[PDB]
């Protein structure tokens, strides 16, 4: 389960001492947003570096399924990853969340947002509904562990754009912003 | 966990039911030769399509490592290569195999392993001298696994292999295809 991930962290997201299982965990939570991008339902990503250690991944696509709920499942259960050109393989959101002090997921589906808040990949508490909207779409924002990143703990600019920019190209079509508001810095992907 | 991939090969190798699956079986283990091409040691990849249902994978490079179980069994059985299938391994490809065959030539000798669904069928035994050096892995996909399509088939290796030669430029990667009288070289400086 999510404990094996815990555990041998390097094994499943990529070197935990470097930065690079680190910035694995942004794109692997971008790879599905452009899955559902490529899908035809998301128009548009929005990669966000916030200045308290998160990062943001939004889609405005359909929604995960909510009705534990089918989200809940996602997040917390250790499937064609071969949609995304440039994806990674052999990884799910669920080993992000594993990894993660904290995770937040907000899901605009069907006129209501919901949430749900992990930590080290454990719920806080059942999805929730936390108000209304006419738009569609799923937000995650996750927190790295620090039990388990070490040396370089904080998301790097160029590192994203670099990547984001590349997978935009190798996903012809699929908008991806970056807004960093620690660094006060945005790119738009569109190729 | 091997038997993880057997069970939802969709994460780690694709769509086993039209062919894309199938071939990102030969990528990912060509993925592993242009490794040592980048890393100076490999100049020549050789990809045969075998009658037999097989692909061979043939590189110049050092050879993957044989002391102690060996270290080349480790990297076959446990769970930077521009348009590289990220985060995954040669393991996943021999999970997904019915028959995989490691050749090695390393310090003088022939090393050979061979393993059906993963699993070795024999330690890791001495089959012969050599004065070169490289890696060989020869695979014959899982038919629990692949459906619909399960042969390879020229004109996917050759297309993604130009693409790959292109994305990392310097390695030859020659494709033979002895099944149906074809061969392409593909190199780019
Ligand atoms: C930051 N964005 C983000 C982040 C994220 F971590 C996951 C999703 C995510 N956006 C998503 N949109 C959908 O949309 C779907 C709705 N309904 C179905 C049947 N499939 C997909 N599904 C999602 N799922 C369900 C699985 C299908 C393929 N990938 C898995 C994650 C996501
Ligand atoms: C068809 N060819 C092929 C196929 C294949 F499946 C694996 C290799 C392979 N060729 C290889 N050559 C080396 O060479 C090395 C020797 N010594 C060291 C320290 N590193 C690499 N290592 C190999 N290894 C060891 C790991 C390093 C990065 N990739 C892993 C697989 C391969």
């Amino acid at each position: 389960g999510l404990d094996a991930v815990r555990k041998r962290p390097g094994m499943y997201i990529g070197d935990t001492d470097d930065g690079t299982g680190l910035h694995h965990m942004v794109f692997e939570v971008v790879d599905n947003a452009i899955d559902e991008a490529l899908a035809g339902h998301c128009k548009e990503i929005i990669v966000t570096i916030h200045a308290d250690n998160s990062v943001s991944v939004q889609d405005d696509g359909r929604g995960i399924p909510t009705g534990v709920s089918a989200a809940e499942v996602i997040m917390t259960v250790l499937d064609n990853s071969y949609k995304v050109s440039g994806g990674l393989h052999g990884v799910g959101v669920s080993v992000v969340n594993a990894l993660s002090q904290k995770l937040e997921l907000v899901i605009q589906r069907e006129g209501k947002i919901h949430r749900q808040i992990y930590e080290h990949g454990v719920p806080q508490a059942p999805l929730a509904v936390t108000g209304e909207t006419e738009k569609t779409g799923t937000m995650v924002r996750f927190w790295p562990s620090l039990e388990t990143f070490t040396n370089v703990t904080e998301f790097e600019y160029e590192i994203l754009a670099k990547r984001l920019r590349e997978l935009s190209f190798l996903n012809s079509g699929v908008s991806i912003r970056l807004r960093d508001k620690r660094d006060g810095k945005e790119d738009h992907f569109h190729y």
